[PDB]
């Protein structure tokens, strides 16, 4: 009887962070209550001022991070205000049945549904919106994010011994395609019917025109750079519900990887770069050893430097001269 | 002495059906015979009705799925019969020396082969046409399929006990280069000779036009849809002779999933999507739990929806409300 | 104190070919120093006589394999002669700290500096070319190779057993974007500053118009093919720093691989093809059963055999009947 289990409300925060939880599980299994409500918005993405016509849960590309336990169940209440246009829905790769839900979610604007679907399998997930006939429009236009099951002693290494994360970041990796005309410039339009066929050639090319990080060219830099501590345990999760990516730590390494986002396997050690294929949320845990500012990146370098797929961390504390030093700093001789 | 050994003769099935086989293997090693006629033909591949010039191996896209067991002898018969025009041939991955097999079954139209090699590595394989100078040209007209070399002793999971699955089915997912000219139609050729040209341009692309299961848009959904009872245990098995893919069920998952292909490797548990590089052939077994309908796709989304990687799954049996359940159904508050 | 440690001097050899080492380490932890001189250098890469402004370690596409134990101290001596034009560093993916090494190795024309890093992790990993602003450019253009930290005890099987390498080769791909015109023509530049927007432009594609093995079309082939014979274990590492490759060895397998290239991790076994991502280096170990010619390629058959990412090796030895046999060689009926 899912009547007599705890229940627990949950409020959800904005990538790249994530609500407070407990990675061992303090209680027994629980149902779980998340709301979230789909904003239809116009969004800059680059540094051009490129506005596109963004679709989202709650505001934000990617949408929100939730976190659970193995064997939990997952209850989702997903409002489509009066103020949006298009019909949505939800499927989660986590649940089992009825397209993820999406067969289950399909919410006109001014509707609203409650889901509920027990969290069977341990590992990061991919979350998106399906609408049947235009579902590579809607998720490339934003509506994605993740949910990670926890097994409910925790995260455990090679040897199943604890890992314990410090600090959790969520970064949800975008690929976009804004129409362009012959000439190369960037077309916009009046409302989504008039650019639906255009957006379904410049998707057909396979060739994304900005890769982003947390919705935009620069999102993770500058004043939102990620922060850690030498000395700190950092868990990344990473995913990307459409297109492969390779992220790497630029000056770190992932020092243990679920590169396909399953905590059932054991996680591959010391990885330079890992491949999450589109489709697929993977998480990444690294202990930094040294301060400065790091770059986090799709190692297509193409993809993160021109396209936008690079964040940065600034962390702070010793710099330790054993690990790495200048013995001679560049100088003319 | 390989005359001392048993011989059997198996007559092949069309994708994404298998022939018959026993996992667990009731004999010794064999000699396993299996005849292919090399048609070259045309082919309707997309509800626009584009229609190319398909070359293949037994009359389908992809070529079937041949099964044998480890150390067992695969002893192919090719025929090239007078009603085609090129040169072809067959590379086996699964095979040891003279590039798979390639430089020993170079068949003029008019001539056979017979080929003979021990299967020495269990695992699903890619085999596909590669005539020196044009192989990329055959392989992306369809001129591929997959073998599967089972240990004597069947499918392990990841603790080394048995994984008995109940039904297999193939998907060979083809990536096709249809040429275009400057406004973006498809070209139309008369002979072979004339369309090799336009038909490497298009390939030096690297964007496919179509990318389909079992030969065209729609091959495995409706009549053709593949079929599961809740409970069932279904292995299947996906190949890409050229291209990567990332397999997904939607509303299941990967239960066990050799994504590489190669049986003396644990399998990668609970996966939501699995990368099979091109090249290689994966397998995927997953215990249906819930009934209805479920979408197969390469989870780059626009492959799938908009270019044709998509097929269903439709699944009879009970409903079970504790995995997943609607609990408000979608409505105006 | 690094002071009191043994210093060994290493001269670096042209890939494919690798500088003599000891795989289980003959003495304790020591610094081994390392000198490398950037050449920017006209490079024809292909049969057309296409002829790029490439930028190299050492004048070689890729650069030369560095080769250490785990926790050994790397000391390069980095040269940018007054000849060239631009300013480079480099990025040890090996290294932890300062972006792998970037942030204190820029030189400009004229300079050289000195960096030293412990290495930490065993494993194969990408090094490059890292300028601020103009990464991608570089990398592209050539400016990347890679490093082996072995474990002290050497290579181990999945069962922790030793693996000894015969020989070692080093395979480094390059991805190119050579700029093209309207009508498809590669373009011509006069200096770097006015080649730099269309080289981003046809990054921006990412569309390699070329794809190779040591810098050229046919590099790794005729009288630069590679060798073995039957019997021999080699051990191949290949790198990417940019896009995704996924090797096969026409013919043969990787008997054992570290498909992201890191040897605390068991190899995968019996791959007919793995896929090494963009940023990374993998190892693929093999024992020879047959003779013959080998292709060496990457298993998207468009990039290994259009686009140039290709290789041969040539075997020697006793041609094995049981493994492989033409039972009926081609003939008309
Ligand atoms: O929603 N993609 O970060
Ligand atoms: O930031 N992408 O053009
Ligand atoms: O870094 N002092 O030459
Ligand atoms: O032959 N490809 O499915
Ligand atoms: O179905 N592909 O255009
Ligand atoms: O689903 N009943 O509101
Ligand atoms: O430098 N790439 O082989
Ligand atoms: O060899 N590439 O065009
Ligand atoms: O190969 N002799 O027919
Ligand atoms: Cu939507
Ligand atoms: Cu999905
Ligand atoms: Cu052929
Ligand atoms: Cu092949
Ligand atoms: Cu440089
Ligand atoms: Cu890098």
């Amino acid at each position: 009887d899912i009547s007599t289990l705890p229940r627990v409300k949950v409020d959800l925060v904005k990538p790249p962070f994530v609500h407070a939880h407990d990675q061992v599980a303090k209680t027994g299994p629980r149902v779980v209550e998340f709301t979230m409500t789909i904003e239809e918005k116009k969004l800059v993405i680059d540094r051009e001022g490129t506005e596109i016509h963004a679709m989202t849960f709650n505001g934000s590309v990617p949408g929100p991070l939730m976190v659970v336990h193995e064997n939990d169940y997952v209850e989702l209440r997903l409002i489509n205000p009066d103020t949006n246009t298009l019909l949505h829905n939800i499927d989660f790769h986590a649940a089992t049945g009825a397209l993820g839900g999406g067969a289950l979610t399909q919410v006109n604007p001014g509707e609203e549904t409650t889901l509920r679907f027990k969290a069977t399998k341990p590992g990061v997930f991919v979350y998106h919106c399906a609408p049947e006939g235009m579902v590579p429009w809607h998720v490339t236009s934003g509506m994605n994010g993740a949910i990670m099951v926890l097994p409910r002693d925790g995260l455990k290494d090679e040897k199943g011994q604890p890992l314990t994360y410090d600090k959790i970041y969520y970064v949800g990796e975008q690929d976009f395609y804004v129409p362009k005309d012959e000439a190369g410039n960037y077309k916009k339009y009046e409302t989504p019917g008039e650019a639906y066929e255009d957006a379904v050639k410049a998707m057909r090319t396979l060739t994304p025109t900005h890769i982003v990080f947390n919705g935009a060219v620069g999102a993770l830099t500058g004043d939102h750079a990620l922060t850690a501590a030498v000395g700190e345990r950092v868990l990344v999760v990473h995913s990307q519900a459409n297109r492969d990516t390779r992220p790497h730590l630029i000056g770190g390494h992932g020092d243990y990887v679920w590169a396909t986002g399953k905590f059932r396997n054991p996680p591959d050690l010391d990885q330079e770069t890992w491949l999450i294929p589109g489709g697929t949320a993977g998480a990444a845990f690294y202990t930094f050893r040294q301060p400065g500012v790091y770059a986090y990146v799709n190692h297509n370098l193409i993809e993160a430097f021109e396209l936008g797929a690079a964040g940065h961390f600034k962390v702070t504390g010793e710099w330790n001269d054993d690990l790495m030093t200048s013995v001679v700093k560049p100088a003319s001789m």
